């Protein structure tokens, strides 16, 4: 037996890390200095495709641990994007009847495909800005205590999850660890497995990849002004790149064809801050050894045409699109 | 971990169906009938074909017909096309696939994103004028070489070297294997390895009924015969009409969570048959299925959703 499991949910983390030799600034070091590496984490290699398998599956548990769910619950969750699936899948295998509430914009192909996973979708309508999902969902589970709501937004097993996985996985991978690159979202991911590297590695440094194109996991509700995401620890980042949306599609154009790596619309910006960070290490003349996270593949992306014709094309394309 | 995507092929995820499966736990009404599926979809590209096209470049090499300049030539729109693309890449090669002026708009990009260059064949003389068009194309200069997936062994040795013998390592109690009949090289290539070193090991088809095409699957009475396909090979085949196909996908989905493509569909239905028929024996089953891709690419054209006579 080597990858032998009883459940698909055994057979999440654990993912490749792989080393892009022709995208990186310097894979050898030689005579202009140190080598400038780009390593790939490819969290795409899970039961839906994306890296909310790990909290989705960790926020249940520790749900369980806690006492809150019990045989016969249903989970209600206010949600969108990437979530919405490995909830939906992570439930299920758990034996929990799922909701999920959702904003009225929601496509009627991904209502469809949530549902044959089991969920049923309630639609909050929102007279307002992008939704009302959070405080619906709220009301509905106050209806019944038997119904939890699991929040993924404060939710601290969404950053244990990287905390206890993707953290401790990069770090085995990549003892020579220099940066950390990751989108922002809830800020699972970079609080998480941030904490995590910053407890082992002297000064990694932990970026912040900010997509400024498409709608993320906040679309759906109704923030206020500057938000501060609750997970969020202030101490953590070292630094944040704000990218749009031509950088980041030939950057995901150009990972297929240089590495053959057909990722997500949100690891456009994570590369394109990633290269940043490594034109850096030597303008510099510093060595690097970046690890960046590829949250999802390209597949449910490319229907937008965000992968075909003009940059033009793509950017528009990329419009009221979840990159999340 | 990995200084390339091709080292992170193959040692796919062999996942109990306990929800799906005709009998998961042993009980006093009978032994279990257990269904285990392989995860091909958690390749490279996303398909089991990274596995044969790395293996087949990897041949052409050996045998010195590709050198640093060369450009492959493979009649396809499919599955292999993209994986063709990946290695070709990253092994320094240019790929030209050859597929007719019929196939769709989506795949186009698809291949071309992953660095291929399209050669239309003429439209309504289907896969077939399309391989006889590469053929010829590969025939104008010695730097252009066609690999041939229908009849290339090392399609099939693919299998017997990486899929079999996963297989036997994580399932040694396997009693039967089944999968999709397209190339034949995953039946063959694993079913020679796992009747070599399984005694009483049941080798199965899945394949579409005739005119009723399941994507990615042939019939080989309505198609050409690969010269890959040995008949001694299976001890069963079973024909699966689309509907049926289509409602195994969504209740793999339902029931255990896995998003596969519809080839997978059909190989349940081999593989729930099967089951069923040792379920009603008596006999303890452990029964090794192909999800051969993910169901991404299939979501478009509404056969997740919606009636089951409208699944086109």
């Amino acid at each position: 037996h080597m990858a032998r499991y009883d459940s698909l949910l055994q057979a999440l983390g654990n993912t490749p890390l792989v080393g892009l030799q022709r995208l990186s600034p310097r894979w050898d070091d030689g005579r202009d200095g140190p080598h400038v590496r780009l390593w790939a984490k490819l969290e795409d290699r899970n039961p839906t495709g994306s890296i909310k398998d790990r909290p989705a599956v960790r926020m249940i548990e520790q749900a369980e641990a806690d006492g809150l769910l019990r045989p016969g619950a249903t989970i209600l969750e206010p949600t969108s994007g990437n979530t919405g699936i490995s909830l939906a899948m992570a439930a299920r295998l758990k034996g929990y009847r799922l909701i999920c509430v959702m904003p009225e914009n929601t496509s009627v192909e991904r209502r469809q495909l949530l549902e044959l996973y089991g969920a049923q979708i309630i639609f909050s309508a929102a007279e307002g800005g992008s939704n009302t999902a959070v405080a619906t969902a709220k009301e509905l589970a106050a209806t019944n205590p038997s119904w939890v709501m699991l929040y993924q937004y404060g939710n601290p097993a969404n950053t244990d999850s990287h905390y206890c996985g993707t953290g401790p996985e990069l770090l085995a991978d990549l003892p020579e660890i220099t940066h950390f690159v990751a989108g922002l979202g809830t800020t699972g991911t970079l609080m998480g497995t941030g904490r995590f590297l910053r407890e082992h590695v002297a000064n990694v440094k932990i970026v912040a990849a900010e997509p400024r194109y498409g709608e993320g996991v906040y679309a759906l509700r109704n923030m206020d002004e500057g938000f501060v995401p609750e997970l969020y620890d202030p101490e953590i980042l070292t630094a944040r790149y704000s990218v749009g949306a031509v950088d980041a599609v030939r950057r995901t154009r150009e990972l297929v064809h240089t590495e053959g790596i057909f990722a997500g619309i949100s690891t456009g910006a994570v590369l394109h801050a990633a290269l940043g960070v490594g034109a850096g290490a030597l303008a510099a003349g510093e060595r690097a050894d970046i690890a960046l996270v590829v949250a999802d593949a390209g597949w449910k992306y490319l229907s937008t045409g965000a992968y075909a014709g003009s940059l033009d094309d793509a950017e528009t394309a990329l419009e009221g699109q979840l990159w999340a």
